[PDB]
């Protein structure tokens, strides 16, 4: 990229990684450490509504669950 806007874009690709875990488990506490992953600690904002959203549905759909 190089700059502009950014709507709930980064989200919906990192979730995907800690779900296909794709990442390693250290990358996603370091995630918190960077400023663009700064929602994860709020709540009451969209950008975080995704990785716990985007999140309980691709953990749910995929893997075997019940």
């Amino acid at each position: 990229g190089s700059s502009g806007s950014s709507g709930v874009g980064t989200i919906d690709q990192l979730v995907k990684r800690v779900i296909e875990g794709s990442l390693s488990p250290k990358e996603r506490t370091l995630l918190k450490e960077d400023p663009a992953y700064w929602f994860l600690s709020d709540e009451n904002s969209l950008e975080y509504k995704y990785y716990k959203l985007k999140l309980a549905e691709m953990q749910r759909s995929g893997p075997s669950s019940g």
